[PDB]
């Protein structure tokens, strides 16, 4: 499974969380206006976190986020 | 297997309860107005629980979550 | 497989029974009104019971579940 | 696959049936009005039975079980 | 894959028949008017026999069973 | 899969056929009028033969024979 | 492992089995009388079948008919 | 994966060709007006190529072929 | 589960050519098809690719697609 | 999965890209109008170019491609 | 899964993010207008990044990416 993810404005930051016992930032990926990242579920990431203003889509449905 | 949360408001938070014979709640990410997660299942959580107003996604369809 | 249930009013208990040649409840989380909770069927979870007011969500389509 | 059971009055009784060699009621989980309950088929379990007035859903369709 | 069977009307046979080289009936299980018997295809039983009036659900459609 | 197979009248015989190098009939399952049968193919049985008055129902849809 | 539903809509209808590996040829004909209805797999020993006579025929494929001669 | 062919005329060739770093045919199924060959893709069959007026049938749907 | 495609020659001089998989990448095989002639075949442990040539109709799970000759 | 290609015109270039830890041109094959290639993704091609005008259809819709 | 990807401008930029305990980018692929390029996750990219004007098609529908 994986998350569609287009900043719509600058600052969007997709952050990942560490899998297992420990849940912790491990990543955050800084997404400009327009700029579009595809990202899966991994080993290392069990779950994923978004800030900003961007549009997000998974296999459940599309999704939106707003900044502040 | 993995579950979209969307935060209408402040005060949000999304709960991890550990998996196997005993239940806790191993971790808590709080979410702020606007801040979307999106979480599976894993190793180490089997349940799920959203606390505060939030959007719901899952394959099983759309839900909301109402705070107080 | 996955079950999802949110909560009409307070007092609402997810129960837990095992798996395995014996059948008992082994946990049960409590719901405050507007509280949802997304839980597996696991290794130590083969049935789940829901008593109290909420609205349930399984792949099986929607059911809903009166207080007493 | 797993079999949702909502009781629609009390005295809603769901049987467990032995997988195996042998056809034995294993288990008996008693039901009252209102209160839900979603069961798998398991290892132990391979037929499930159901006396009372509740509402039935499987992948299969939905049903539908009398009283008295 | 499992069946579903309701009874119409009261003493209806599910008769399930032994996988492997022989075909007899292991077992026999009577359901009273109104009552839900939901069984599978196991290691044990690889045929089916409905015998009464009842109402039979698969995932290849509905059939009714017949009294007399 | 499995066959679904329902006697439309008197004396419909569900046949099994051997799996394997040979092909004999091994089993003849007797419908009375009304009764209903669900039969997996298995490997004894690799292909089923249906003879009388019947309704049936596979995967592949419903299909009917006469008798005589 | 999909299946074929077959129905002899008249008499002399043959269900026809064609081994399976290198070499390819009959190794069993099942007889149809009228009305009679026949499901076969795909197995170890048959990868192939032919219908010869007047039936109607059901496959994930959807469906066929067959005609006699 | 399967091939359904059905014969509109006399002097149809359904032929298989090998499966491996060699390609040519190893059998050549001559068919009559009316008849129906159903044949799967196999551990020594990677191609088939159909020769004559008849009706085919695949998972990726329906195609006629034309003789001459 | 292993996919295939369904070639249908429109008119004569069709050929159907098999491409290697692996570390390289050339023509192993290439099937003269005449008009009205269908030919069905499976992507392999040797055909990971297949170029198609002349005027036919194709048909893949992706949907449906036309060829031109010349 | 699998790609279809349709060149719409001289000078189409369908070219793969290594998979692994390095990332490049391992092949280019070389389309003219009218050609059609049917290509997987590999143990080696693990990423694909296209280049120049074409039709191009995937499991996840038709996409066209353009040249100069 | 597979991202399929068209550049609407010259000079598209298509980031491929290492999968493991340390996310950065490996490659860097450049696509200029009406070029396509269509992708996979691999076990060395879990996560992909597009910069610039382009068409983005992936099994959980369409997204566009804007540059400047
Ligand atoms: N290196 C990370 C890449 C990643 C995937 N999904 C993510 C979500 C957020 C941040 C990083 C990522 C990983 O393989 O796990
Ligand atoms: N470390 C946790 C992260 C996690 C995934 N899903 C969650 C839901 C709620 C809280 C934490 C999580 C895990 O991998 O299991
Ligand atoms: N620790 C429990 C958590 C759980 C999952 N589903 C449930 C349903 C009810 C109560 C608890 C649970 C388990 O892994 O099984
Ligand atoms: N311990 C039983 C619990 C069970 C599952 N499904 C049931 C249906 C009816 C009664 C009991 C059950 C089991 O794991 O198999
Ligand atoms: N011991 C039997 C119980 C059973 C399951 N499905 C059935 C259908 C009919 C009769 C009995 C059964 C079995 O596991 O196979
Ligand atoms: N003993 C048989 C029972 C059976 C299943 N399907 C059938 C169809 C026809 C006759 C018998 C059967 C078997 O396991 O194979
Ligand atoms: N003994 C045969 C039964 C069979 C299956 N499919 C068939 C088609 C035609 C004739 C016989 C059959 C076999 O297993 O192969
Ligand atoms: N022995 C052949 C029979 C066969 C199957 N499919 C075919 C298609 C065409 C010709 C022959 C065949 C095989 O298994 O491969
Ligand atoms: N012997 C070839 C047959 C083949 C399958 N698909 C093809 C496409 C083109 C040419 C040949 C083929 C193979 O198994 O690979
Ligand atoms: N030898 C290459 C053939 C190939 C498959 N798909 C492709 C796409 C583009 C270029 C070449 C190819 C491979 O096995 O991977
Ligand atoms: N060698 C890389 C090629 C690749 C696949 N998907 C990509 C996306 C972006 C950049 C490079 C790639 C890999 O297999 O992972």
């Amino acid at each position: 499974d994986f998350v569609v993810i287009k900043a719509v404005e600058d600052g969007v930051n997709v952050i990942g969380l560490t899998r297992g016992t420990d849940t912790r930032f491990h990543h955050s990926e800084k997404l400009d206006k327009g700029e579009v990242m595809i990202c899966q579920f991994t080993e290392h990431t069990s779950a994923i976190k978004v800030r900003g203003e961007a549009l997000i889509q998974t296999a459940n449905g599309e999704m939106k986020s707003e900044s502040k």
